[PDB]
């Protein structure tokens, strides 16, 4: 196949943005078609099929020591493209006017209002990235006790930054695998946002998140998903450029909204909810735009940290075609294929 | 005027292919209720439903004078039911296969989907006149078949199979599900077309979680809006439908999807559809039985009702009962109405 030749060229910047869109086009439409079924029947069977292939997984894949580089950002980086909080999961935007900034805030002070929190709980904030929530909830909430669990080293050490020039002292950061984490402390809200697309084994997953709840304490998981099938991430036919490229070699899997509801063995459904996927369409368009607004520097931050203009290249290119895919796949149908799922969860 | 259409029902003076007509009117201002444009909108309308069970009671306690709504004739269930009187849908492999197979079809379904193996204790609530009761119990003479129902005609009526056939492996306990308490516990229970009488699901499968075994298993049948539910409420002034099919106490329409919103006490360990195309062909064959057997079916409501008014007008509600569910269920291809079967373990 010429997949790799095409790839070639997109790393070499040599496909237009235009074209990087009518190709998610495509994408998009193949992968609607291997979805959805004739009937109800043979639709729900597709879902409980996927979902109790599920079961026999691993909890997650575990990353290869050699594809680091797929997983570390470099933070001036991500201050360039997020939102001043760092959020890495979308935003919320009340119109096409609200601003990036706004549209995290927005988010997380839904995240407050339906996860329920009241000042004074304990909160644990499960794959916390650059700290957009745990330092959130631990400035807005003074009497709540804040930990945040990440495996990533440079994430923690921002975070505790963060927390030294806001002078908070009710945070504490774990630097831990979650899959493997043991810990009997018992929390009264746990948040997993944007968490579950690195897991497959939702119910080992939950299993092990259950046992941190507190009596009648909440889990709210944030997940994107399409609105009715789900899958692993493969390649439709011999022209898939798209999973090649944006994926690392372990396979992921796109939720849909319901899946979880198939995972209750441990917790239970409190309130579930969807949002619409011009949310993250809008986001992705903001980052793209914080990217090529601030291109001299993204360019000096990505030549200086991978060390060749090639490799630079090679990097900004896909950071933009993953903005402008995905801004484009949630836009699919006024955002209503791939959107937002939000599920609330009690213990037991 | 809807009361005068109604009493021109009753006395059977409109007919068939009008009345096809005017439930598709009802069936387009239900979709047209139900839809959002939106999924977020469809889901927390959802999500607001089942929130509002869980204040009911779990089911509505029947009256005295309402037992003319419940009692149906076993004469006239052996001329509209098949072989097995399975008040329930069949099974349809084509729109060849008889009422008789579907039924047996159906329930071996019931039987694969629920893993029944011989040997196992089994439950079956809301047994009727028990069609699935006598089926397990010859097909697995090892197990145990228990049946609750709390209809007397239906007890004597099963006990005298029993007899028959010479099956020494069925109790039935005469009972009203929804106060039964038992130490007593269950490797399978089967629920068909039972939680359309109840309206709090949380405390019906509540209550009958703690009657499952170790490592038992729940079977659940039930008829459904494949997106959204309701409670039969009329949709405007001009809706005779829900008054004339619907007894006084409100029911509940589920929807495909809500049971998964009920999994504090079981956990859903399978889930499958069937399209509206099968309850749809069962309806039409318990009409041509009806009409077939016209004669029969006068003589028999006419000793149980007292008249032959009351006779008609139970016959009345019976055709346009099936006519308007035939085509209900056959809306959009079966894609609309349809029967979720949902398979539950103890939680
Ligand atoms: N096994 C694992 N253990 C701990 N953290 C993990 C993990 N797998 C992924 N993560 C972390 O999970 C996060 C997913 S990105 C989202 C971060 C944050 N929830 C936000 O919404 O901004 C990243 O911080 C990643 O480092
Ligand atoms: N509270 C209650 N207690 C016991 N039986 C009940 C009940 N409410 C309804 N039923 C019974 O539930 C049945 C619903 S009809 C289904 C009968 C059988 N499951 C079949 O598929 O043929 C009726 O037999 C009715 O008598
Ligand atoms: C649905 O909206 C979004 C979907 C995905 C994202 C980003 C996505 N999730 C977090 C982990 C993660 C990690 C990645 O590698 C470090 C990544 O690479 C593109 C993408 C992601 C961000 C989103 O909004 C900003
Ligand atoms: C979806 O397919 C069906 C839907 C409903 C039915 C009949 C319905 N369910 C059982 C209890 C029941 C009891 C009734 O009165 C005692 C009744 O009167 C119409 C109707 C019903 C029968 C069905 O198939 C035969
Ligand atoms: C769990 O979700 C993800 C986790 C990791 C990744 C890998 C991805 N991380 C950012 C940088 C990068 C650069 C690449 O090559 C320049 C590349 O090639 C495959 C992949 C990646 C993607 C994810 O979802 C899209
Ligand atoms: C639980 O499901 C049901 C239970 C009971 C009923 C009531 C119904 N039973 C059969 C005979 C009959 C006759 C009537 O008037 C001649 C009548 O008028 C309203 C209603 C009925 C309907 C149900 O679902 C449609």
């Amino acid at each position: 196949e010429a997949v790799a030749n095409l790839i070639k060229r997109i790393e070499h910047g040599e496909v237009s943005d235009e074209e990087i869109r009518g190709m998610m086009k495509i994408q998009v439409q193949k992968r609607l078609k291997w979805g959805y079924k004739p009937t109800h029947e043979q639709q729900l069977a597709q879902l409980v099929t996927f979902a109790q292939s599920l079961k026999g997984m691993e909890m997650a894949e575990e990353v290869d020591t050699l594809d680091a580089e797929l997983y570390e950002i470099p933070l001036p980086f991500l201050h360039i493209m997020c939102g001043k909080t760092l959020k890495f999961s979308p935003g919320y935007f009340k119109d096409e006017s609200t601003t990036l900034d706004e549209s995290e805030v927005y988010m997380m002070d839904l995240y407050c209002e339906r996860a329920q929190i009241k000042d004074g709980q304990s909160i644990l904030d499960l794959g916390c990235g650059h700290g957009s929530l745990t330092l959130h909830v631990a400035q807005k909430y003074r009497g709540c006790k804040v930990t945040g669990i990440t495996n990533s080293v440079s994430q923690k050490e921002f975070i505790m930054d963060q927390c030294k020039k806001l002078d908070l002292s009710n945070v504490e950061i774990i630097l831990e695998d979650v899959t493997k984490f043991e810990t009997e402390i018992t929390y009264d809200r746990i948040f997993a946002v944007a968490l579950i697309e690195h897991m497959k084994n939702y119910e080992l997953f939950l299993k092990k998140v259950s046992t941190w709840i507190a009596q009648d304490g909440l889990l709210f998981v944030e997940h994107h998903c399409h609105k009715v099938f789900a899958y692993q991430y493969e390649p439709l036919d011999e022209d898939d450029w798209y999973t090649e490229y944006i994926f690392p070699s372990g396979t992921l899997v796109m939720s849909s909204s319901s899946i979880l509801l198939y995972f209750q063995e441990d917790v239970s459904v409190v309130n579930h909810w969807t949002l619409s996927g011009k949310h993250p369409s809008l986001g992705f368009k903001q980052w793209l735009k914080r990217l090529d607004d601030n291109i001299d520097e993204v360019k000096e931050i990505f030549e200086s940290f991978y060390g060749s203009k090639e490799k630079a290249m090679k990097f900004i290119t896909y950071w933009r075609v993953f903005c402008i895919a995905h801004s484009q796949m949630y836009s699919t149908n006024n955002g209503e294929e791939w959107m937002l799922s939000q599920v609330l969860f009690k213990k037991k």
